[PDB]
Parts: structure tokens; C-alpha cells; sequence
């Protein structure tokens, strides 16, 4: 048992040559995380891409031999915690919510909130911000709310209650946390029964009132619960990450800034080098698996580590070189299987929206720190910082 917590922000802040050493060694390694919880890293690409899509990794806390408590119970009936069927009924609800199509045409109001967003950051006196208050959390929580109907006054309660969970100083907390939000959440889907709102949280509510063996109140709870958490959390963080691996690497800025045709790659790059989703959600053994001779009991925790898959050099060569013009073709970043991002095209728009707008209206835009100055969560499923300060001309 490796103790996680006890290796402290170094860590933290480089968690790789960790992943790459246990890597070595076989796929499968117990650990202890920061917050005291025994579960299983499985690193490696191949053994990875496997784990994630082979259905003895079961998503339903009914195979876990953890209990779930009281407030997570309530926000468990989702499509990221049930296997088929269930999972193919909650999946196909909102199916079309995300695609490419449903997504374009929300490119123009995307569009305007980071015009909108970068205007205000450029107003700043000594040119100088933090991209983390000024860009990656508002646009995501913007564009999420707007998609779902959480009124403007409510959703800054969402950052808050979403850190805590995401990362609290106890697991106490982030029960009291998500109770809230769960509170709140009901109280939402209440207010609009019946009401008529064009937005997808009415939408669902209509479908649960009209056949609620299509959708039960709780799995409309669950369905609100997990669009909020990635729609913002995941996508700040791709935001944020990104930018912070393009401005450390002042070449593939430059790059970048040269030839913006190169968008596309380099976004999937920082997908690659520094995604957000750093070990992907908790996956139960349905009975023992063994994995290379390392035998995983039924119901223990298995947390498949995306971040050490995209530095595993036969798949990416020289992975720790940051290159926006690498072939970045079969990466993990958005998961692999049924349970694959829906919200993928949704995070690509605003991340590519993002980024330009930045290069665009930046000049000389820099890392306003160094980066021993940046603070990283300790939460082994999210690669994300604490802020990130930058500076242009
Ligand atoms: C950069 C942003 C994002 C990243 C890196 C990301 C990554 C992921 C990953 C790795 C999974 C699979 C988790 C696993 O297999 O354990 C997942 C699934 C999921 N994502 Fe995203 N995602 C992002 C943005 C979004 C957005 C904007 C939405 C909302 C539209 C969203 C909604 C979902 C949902 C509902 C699932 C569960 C899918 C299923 O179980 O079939 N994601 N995503
Ligand atoms: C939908 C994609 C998204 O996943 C999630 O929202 C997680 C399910 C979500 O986990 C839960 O909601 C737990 C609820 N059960 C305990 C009842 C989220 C908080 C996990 C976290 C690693 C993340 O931010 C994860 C973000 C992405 C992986």
C-alpha cells in the first residue's frame, strides 16, 4: 500500500514518474489516498484502454463493497454510476443533447461569452490576472447553466459546493456539501415541473412526470447532478491545464500563436499531457479479476490512471515532450467504452474558443509565475490548479 497522502504535494503537483515506477513494476497497485481510502491504480495505456472498456469493471455501487453514504445515495442513479441496462436508458435520455450538431449551434453564444469574458480581463490595469477567475471557471459554469436552467443568482453556489466535494479537508464535508447541492438540485427540478421552460432540466422533468419508468425522480437528481459536475469542474480544467502547459512551453506557444490551424491538435495534446481527468471514476470487479497475476477481489475500488496511459512511451513517444503537433490519435482523455464522454464535443468547443480568444488578444501573453509557485489539488482523480496567474503586454 502505497500512502498518497504522504507523498504530499510533490505529488500532487508531478504525479508521473510515481505512475511510470509502479508501471514498471505490473498493472495493478493497491494505494492509500490522501483522504485514508485503499483502491487500485491501473496504469499503463493498453492495460488501461482495456480496464476501461471490459465489462468485469462494473460502474453500479451495488458491486462495490463500500457503502455509499446517505448523501451519495441520493445523487447515485446516473449513466456514470450504472452499467447496462440502465445505463444505455439514462445514456440514450440525453444522447443528443452533445452532439457535434446540437453543439455547433451553440458555438456563437460561446463565442460571445469568451469575448465577453476577455474583454473584462483585458480592462485590467497592470495587465495582469489570474486565468483561473478571469476565464476557466466562468465560461464552463456559464454555458452549463445556461444549457440546464440553473438561474443566474444560483450558480455561484455551484463552485463552491462542487470544490467541496471535488476537495475537501474531510470526507464530513463534502457529505454536508453534496447534500446541499442535492437539497438545491430538488428544489430546482421542483420549480420547473410543469412550468414550461425550454432548457434540459425542464425537458427532463417533463419526461419523468409523462413515464416515469423512462426517468424516476432520482435518476432525475443523478442525470441533473452529473451534468453540472463535468459541464463545469473537468472543463475549467482542461481550460486552465492547457493553457498552463502552452504557456510553460514558450516554444509551442509561439507555435501556435504562429499558425492557428494548429488549434485542433494542440487542444488534443493538452488532452494528453495535462487532461483534467487524471484517474477516471471508481470501477467495482464484479468477481476477482486477475491482471498479469495480480488478482483484484470482487468490489474494491479500481481507478484507471489516464495520466500515466498518456505518458506510456510505446504509445506516445517522448510522452513528456508537450508537442501540439504530435499524432494524438487513441487517447484516453475522454474515457474509452460506453461510458465515453457525451460531453466531449461541448468541452472541445469551448477549450478551442478559449485558447484563440487568449493567443488572439494576449500579446506576449506569459506565466506570471514560476511553476514552483503553483499549487495542484491532491485529489488523485483531478489534474487541476488552485490558480493560475499570467500577464501579457
Ligand atoms: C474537458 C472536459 C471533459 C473531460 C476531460 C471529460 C472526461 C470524461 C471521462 C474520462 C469520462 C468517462 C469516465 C470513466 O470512464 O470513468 C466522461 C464521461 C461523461 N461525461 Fe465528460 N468530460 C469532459 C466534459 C464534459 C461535459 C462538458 C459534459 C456535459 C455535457 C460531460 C458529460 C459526461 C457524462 C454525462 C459522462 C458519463 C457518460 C456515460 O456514462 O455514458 N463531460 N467524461
Ligand atoms: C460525468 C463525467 C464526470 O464524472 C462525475 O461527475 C463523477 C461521477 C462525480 O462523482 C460523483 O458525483 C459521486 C456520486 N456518487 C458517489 C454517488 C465527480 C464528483 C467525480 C470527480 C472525480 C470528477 O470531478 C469527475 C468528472 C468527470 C469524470
Amino acid at each position: 500500500v502505497l500512502d498518497l497522502g504522504a507523498l504530499g504535494q510533490d505529488f500532487a503537483a508531478d504525479p508521473y514518474p510515481t505512475y511510470a515506477r509502479l508501471r514498471a513494476e505490473g498493472p495493478a497497485h493497491r494505494v492509500r489516498t490522501p483522504e485514508g481510502d485503499e483502491v487500485w491504480l491501473v496504469v499503463g495505456y493498453d492495460r488501461a484502454r482495456a480496464v476501461l472498456a471490459d465489462p468485469r469493471f462494473s460502474k453500479d455501487w451495488r458491486n462495490s463493497t463500500t457503502p455509499l453514504t446517505e448523501a451519495e445515495a441520493a445523487l447515485n442513479h446516473n449513466m456514470l454510476e450504472s452499467d447496462p441496462p440502465r445505463h444505455t436508458r439514462l445514456r440514450k435520455l440525453v444522447a443528443r443533447e452533445f452532439t457535434m450538431r446540437r453543439v455547433e449551434l451553440l458555438r456563437p453564444r460561446v463565442q460571445e461569452i469568451v469575448d465577453g469574458l476577455v474583454d473584462a480581463m483585458l480592462a485590467a490595469p497592470d495587465g495582469r490576472a489570474d486565468l483561473m477567475e478571469s476565464l476557466a471557471w466562468p465560461l464552463p459554469i456559464t454555458v452549463i447553466s445556461e444549457l440546464l436552467g440553473v438561474p443566474e443568482p444560483d450558480r455561484a453556489a455551484f463552485r463552491v459546493w462542487t470544490d467541496a466535494f471535488v476537495f475537501p479537508d474531510d470526507p464530513a464535508q463534502a457529505q454536508t456539501a453534496m447534500a446541499e447541492m442535492s437539497g438545491y438540485l430538488s428544489r430546482l427540478i421542483d420549480s420547473k415541473r410543469g412550468q414550461d421552460g425550454e432548457d434540459l432540466l425542464s425537458a427532463l422533468v417533463r419526461t419523468s412526470d409523462e413515464d416515469g419508468s423512462r426517468l424516476t425522480s432520482e435518476e432525475l437528481l443523478g442525470m441533473a447532478h452529473i451534468l453540472l459536475v463535468a459541464g463545469h469542474e473537468t472543463t475549467v480544467n482542461l481550460i486552465a491545464n492547457g493553457m498552463y502547459a502552452l504557456l510553460s512551453h514558450p516554444d509551442q506557444l509561439a507555435a501556435l500563436r504562429a499558425d492557428m490551424t494548429l488549434l485542433d491538435g494542440a487542444v488534443e495534446e493538452m488532452l494528453r499531457y495535462e487532461g483534467p481527468v487524471e484517474s477516471a471514476t471508481y470501477r467495482f470487479p464484479v468477481e476477482p479479476v486477475d491482471l498479469d497475476g495480480t488478482v483484484i477481489p470482487a468490489g474494491d475500488t479500481v481507478l484507471v490512471v489516464l495520466a500515466d496511459a498518456h505518458r506510456t512511451p510505446e504509445r506516445f513517444p517522448d510522452p513528456h515532450r508537450f508537442d501540439i503537433r504530435r499524432d494524438t490519435a487513441g487517447h484516453l482523455a475522454f474515457g474509452h467504452g460506453i461510458h465515453f464522454c457525451i460531453g466531449a464535443p461541448l468541452a472541445r468547443l469551448e477549450a478551442r474558443i478559449a485558447v484563440r480568444a487568449l493567443l488572439e488578444r494576449c500579446p506576449d501573453l506569459a506565466l506570471d509565475v514560476s511553476p514552483g509557485e503553483l499549487v495542484w489539488y491532491p485529489n488523485p482523480m483531478i489534474r487541476g490548479l488552485k490558480a493560475l496567474p499570467i500577464r501579457w503586454r
